[PDB]
């Protein structure tokens, strides 16, 4: 299986616990492309870093999956995780 | 059949655990139309979101099934999600 | 025997306990082609994934009963499960 | 989903730990349009940044939501984030 | 179904987790009128305030849930919600 | 709600390090009216302006929280702030 | 229910954080009569007011819990509040 | 049937969920008269009140099954339950 | 029967209940070679240590399961469980 | 009749739920002596300590369905329930 | 049964809760006597205090349990609870 | 991993917390690169050394990060810790 | 329980906020006698006199807890409360 | 099991709460050797030093655990922790 399941967990366990919600919180208004779903506010405000990398990486696809997570990441001003997890899914 | 289901799911499923537990309690004592049952205590204090939407269409029908969560969601001051319930049920 | 009843067990076999519940009441709200039935509440509330694969063969035929199985994915969200339901069942 | 739910973020995220208190206890008694609920003491006294957001967000619309924040800001002295927001939402 | 369900929730959601803390030690030694029985101390030091609410309204009956209440919150200090709760209970 | 507790913040606001200890301090000997509680040493030793007003206004009423706290003020020397939280309540 | 358990509580809510693990302390080394136990250190050092008097009075009776808290707030110096739970346990 | 069934009960509902598992644990280790046997640790390390009560009752007698728990609690500290224990019991 | 179903179990009762989830979650996506299954995500996130090993023992050999098992608990950055499973398995 | 069926069966009554199923996993892989046969994993992993005693002493004999119990014990640690098996079964 | 059982439970229920974190680390690291197995790490780091003296007389004996626990207690400095775990294990 | 989060610290450190505060006022106004962002108020104005190094190391990169703060330096008068940081962030 | 935790606080009490640092420092190189542990710095140097002499109780016994502090007390200049603590210690 | 785990200990216990902190930051940038991964932001700014012990003799082995603390001890300036360490784990 694609390996991009890996690359959201090493940028999702490198950021503390104020920043996760800030990401959870930040996920909920982000725009969508069409023909994608939204997570539910019920679930996105409980699942900790494994979970929430397992439903990125279900709801969206791998390569959007990686990408909606670099967008969200550089739009929230750390742009440190978000260049590495380009670095690592790019190539 | 009727798509009422869905969209009273979605209203369910985009609040916290906190506050399902507060509109079952809202349920016990909400007024009800004539001709219509009111769910017992022993069941209705354990049922998570699906089984919830599936005994609210049980009970009632569509129509009201919609308007009752719409009245008891804007009781507890939630008004986005009932907003969003009454934009899709009404058309 | 046609391989699309091991398609769709190979689809409903990454689904939690959760997304199971979600899938078996969005089977009962669907809509349907005319011509087909729609299982009974009495039995659908408490098959598992085994049951509910071949039960879902046996109402509807193979190409209807990918098609709606992956209809059903997709509308929950899930767009990765559905997407290789349809690789596989489409060639 | 609307950005209403950003442009609030970036004006609790400007303010020192000793004014979110002051916005919290003048939350508390601020006048407030017929048809909306107040928040409970309970809740509201212990909430940082991102979950006041979310539940001003919630209770309110994206519309009043950002009005009663700049109003409440402004009345409080601060007229630096109250103008940021208000240039956010407006346009 | 009585509204006093309604009265009695908007007055323990108004007072913080210390006060919570301090109504539920203290309603373990409150006076009872005759025919009524008291709640466990196993039980009682863990209910958060939904719960609360509805054991008072189960042992006891609207009225006397009511009152009790009232008495309480008058005997601990809090002049505010015990006006509250009898202003809505009363009339 | 009632806008008697902002004329009270407006007015524990004005007073230094030193004269906040003297209020908190003098709090704890004035006399009271019959059916009101004393608010206890342990955390009255301990709040800082914004507790020290939802206190106020929460233990007493709107009228009587304004008239002790200008009664107070009065008493230890100051009353610019007493003239202008009286000013402020009365109309 | 004993009255008992609502005298402490007006002892142990008068007196500031510092004063409270001093209590805590001395009430590790406090002669105890025959027949009755001695609070472990690993729950004493934890215990607020409130767990402090429930324990309190768990452990020992009405009469000797408020004797124990009579003496020891005598033996570190407090004349004013022992003189209060005197007065308030006697008559 | 004897109403010793009940006086335990209102003894092991009494006491929070931390003290219940030390209770089960002392449980394992009290001496027992000649005759009797011991409620095995796999069962045991399980139970609720409910269940602790009826194996109680059931492998000893009404007789020694009150005056075994009143030892037990008696022997953790807990001399307000043992004494009401055995007032309940005794006459 | 073989021994390395008791290796690996010395391997995966050693990790918290944080790094079991992390295993399972590193299990879904790791490399595997020709001819071998992989484990359905609906059964793989709800096992415990022993139904993990035996699952283990089961799709894959001893060999196999044990240097699977070394790789990813070496992946992850445990590289002590990783010596011991190597060392117990290799002789 | 041989009394070894009832020495295991309080073995095996005095370890909870989660060492019977580590027991009865290290049931399927613990060394046998030549002429005894191993029990097949589909019943294995379903009994509980009665079934699991009754087919312990069907397949083995009474010494050494007693001596592969106390290794077994002795295996996974518990030395206490292994020792009172041995002074049981020896003498 | 043996008392043992009970002066190790009056040791571990002394320490605070950041000494009983310290001790269940220090139990990982211990020299062990021939033919005594080692807690696994995956439950010891998350037993509190009771779960902690029941597995450590399950997996030694109550003469070893005991001396075991005095080592660790006086290794970690702490020689007033060691020394009276011996006073009550040896006579 | 880069060593100019270890030449930063040592920037941060040789100065006052009288500096330390100047500094971060600063760092509220200079101006930035596009892409880059901003860090908020409400956290800037309670960093120490140790959380302003990982802050700047995060939402900037290793050379940029460097860059600014030694700007920074150089603007508020410190020119001999400006010259250290270059020296050793250059080569 | 002994008395000797109380003669050590009433001498640790009497010292300045300037004296009990120089006390604390001075424990760190004290000689000790043979099989006694020495406090670690990281938790010494941040405890007050109430801390400090339960773990002075704590790690020594009474006897030497009492001399080691009066030595320590009187290495340091202060004769008076060295003298007093011996008198209170020895009888 | 080895005693690297004890002497790592007796050095992190001899740091204020202050230099704690420095030397996990320290250890986000210390070069690494070939073959050990690095240990995440998410858990390596919020442990205390029982947890940071673990985790160090967790990812690494105990010699490399070993010295790659004395060599960050000694990059930090510390010199006597370092030199204790490594007396106590060369012999």
């Amino acid at each position: 299986m694609g390996r991009a399941r890996d690359a959201i967990l090493d940028a999702l366990e490198n950021l503390t616990a104020e920043e996760l919600k800030k990401f959870k919180l930040k996920l909920l208004s982000v725009p969508l492309r069409e023909g994608y779903g939204r997570i539910p506010r019920g679930a996105l405000l409980s699942m900790d870093a494994l979970d929430l990398t397992d439903k990125l990486v279900s709801f969206y696809l791998e390569t959007y999956g990686a990408e909606l997570t670099a967008n969200v990441l550089r739009d929230m001003g750390l742009q440190e995780m978000a260049g590495q997890l380009q670095a690592a899914t790019h190539q």
